[PDB]
């Protein structure tokens, strides 16, 4: 009943242009069948998110990239929170909503602002610099590893780790094993700094390992916790930091709109999310036999979802492929839908905000003046290389 497509999702060619691909996905029908991969593939808004917001159904716990835990061993041990299905996902995710809390922000807004417009005055005064590594890279690495309570000596570790994790949930290709076979290095220092004692007081992970003593989490669980953070939330908001730029270079009338209302920062960063999804793909394993989309998927099947193309479907958005910063983002799946949601979008929001902030107040113009470089993840998108040239208001 379902149709079959020889499309891979994880090759150079649809990591370098996925758009019609991606139409050809959703156009297909509700549900596809991957013949590289031997998964299903959903990319319509509606069926993403049906299978965002079933946990019970789709399930984590057997890995959210193309390995089934049940049949291979994880890379490394299981995340406690992203690949761990409720009840065993509702504690951690509580410590983590509160370590990542409304509250936490206000501790933190100050400090990430002002290197925001430090980095900014900086980067005017080059005039000519790379967006990605002087910005987009440059801004989280100077505020979230000392949110975090990160000693400096081995922070070039973390870059190389978090493409590692997101590169594994893709499939045994190139990009996977290659990664993999680099990765002791990168493991060995981020395993040691989950550790309580190499944790500076007031941060990240020293709060983790303080809500040891309440009974939602043990001791012996605090320092997978932190891995959580020192694996997701570095080359997203990289990479949508970057995205955003790059949208504000390629639609100029909306880097004039921010200008005009600097408040309109978090909605244009929220977009650049929308937009150019910085997590493209992940997938689901199925509990049982389901209808979905009027398709029957059998027991134990991984179900790969296209937020990117979710977050593009015609079928829920006027003018999808538009760069718009007063768009209603709300609904997007750029962040995810229901019990996995982002447990770090505020942080996100908050270093994409007072970026895009810095920039709407101290820049005029922002022009490509070199040759733009994609960077390739088997689950991430995002910009190696973005020459810019920033001209001051
Ligand atoms: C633009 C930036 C970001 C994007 C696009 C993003 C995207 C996502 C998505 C789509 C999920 C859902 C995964 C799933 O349902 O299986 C997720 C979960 C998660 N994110 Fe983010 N994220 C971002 C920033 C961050 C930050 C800054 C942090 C940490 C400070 C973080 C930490 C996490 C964690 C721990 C989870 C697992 C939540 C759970 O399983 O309950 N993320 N993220
Ligand atoms: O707990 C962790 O280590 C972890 C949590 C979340 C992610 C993630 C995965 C897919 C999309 C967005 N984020 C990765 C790792
Ligand atoms: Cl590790």
């Amino acid at each position: 009943t379902i149709p079959h497509l020889a499309i891979d999702p994880f090759s150079l060619d649809f990591f370098d242009d996925p758009y019609p691909d991606q139409q050809t996905l959703r156009d297909a029908g509700p549900v596809v069948y991957l013949d590289k991969w031997n998964v299903y593939g959903v990319a319509r808004y509606a069926e993403v998110h049906a299978v965002l917001n079933d946990p019970t159904t789709f399930c984590s716990s057997r890995g959210v990239g193309l390995s089934d835990f049940k049949k291979e061993k994880p890379w490394r041990p299981p995340s406690l929170i992203l690949e761990a299905d409720p009840p065993a996902h509702t504690r951690p995710r509580a410590v983590l909503s509160k370590v990542l809390s409304p509250a936490t922000m206000k501790t933190i807004r100050d400090g990430f602002a002002a290197a925001a417009d430090a980095k900014v005055d900086e980067l005017l005064q080059r005039g000519c610099i790379d967006a990605i590594a002087d910005l987009a890279e440059a801004y989280p690495l100077s505020v979230f590893p000392d949110a975090m309570g990160l000693k400096q000596e081995g922070r070039e570790h973390l870059l190389p780790y978090a493409g590692l994790v997101f590169n594994a949930f893709g499939p045994p290709n190139e990009l996977r094993q290659t990664a993999i076979e680099r990765s002791a290095p990168h493991q060995a220092y981020v395993n040691e700094q989950c550790q309580r004692p190499n944790l500076a007081p007031g941060g990240f992970g020293a709060c983790i390992h303080a809500f040891t003593d309440t009974g939602e989490i043990t001791p012996d669980e605090a320092p997978l916790l932190v891995r959580s953070l020192l694996s997701a939330g570095l080359d997203e908001t990289v990479n949508g930091i970057g995205a955003a730029v790059y949208c504000l270079a390629r639609f100029p009338g909306e880097l004039q709109r921010l200008r005009s209302d600097p408040t309109l920062a978090r909605n244009a960063f929220e977009e650049a999310v929308r937009f150019e999804s910085p997590v493209q793909t992940f997938f689901r394993t199925t509990t049982r036999e389901v209808e979905l989309g009027g398709a029957v998927i059998g027991e134990g099947e991984k179900v790969l979802m296209f937020l990117g193309s979710a977050n593009r479907d015609p079928r829920r958005w006027s003018d999808p492929d538009l760069y718009d910063i007063t768009r209603k983002t709300s609904g997007h799946v750029g962040f995810g839908s229901g019990v996995h949601m982002c447990v770090g979008q505020l942080v996100a929001r908050l270093e994409g905000e007072v970026m895009l902030s810095a920039l709407a107040r101290k820049v005029a113009a922002i022009d490509i003046d070199g040759p733009v470089k994609r960077r390739f993840n088997n689950t991430l998108r995002g910009l190696e290389s973005l020459p810019v040239k920033l001209t001051p208001a």
